[PDB]
């Protein structure tokens, strides 16, 4: 069950995710993928947030889901 993922450029990446898949580890996989560390990433589906210790069962994230990549520095 993979899904799509929304990016800045319009262009989507495709991602392998499982019901059993946290969040954690899909913002892992990211990190791979767009390099950019944790503290610059989030995830929103449906406009809904998602948070660590949660699964895509719990979101009721289905195939295809069209995630949101949140690109903002923290600042110094």
């Amino acid at each position: 069950m993979q899904i799509f993922v929304k990016g800045l450029t319009g262009k989507t990446t495709t991602l392998e995710v499982e019901p059993s898949d946290t969040i954690e580890n899909v913002k892992a996989k990211i990190q791979d993928k767009t390099g950019l560390p944790p503290d610059q990433q989030r995830l929103i589906f449906a406009g809904k947030q998602l948070e660590d210790g949660r699964t895509l069962s719990d979101y009721n994230i289905q195939k295809e889901s069209t995630l949101h990549i949140v690109w903002r520095l923290r600042g110094g």
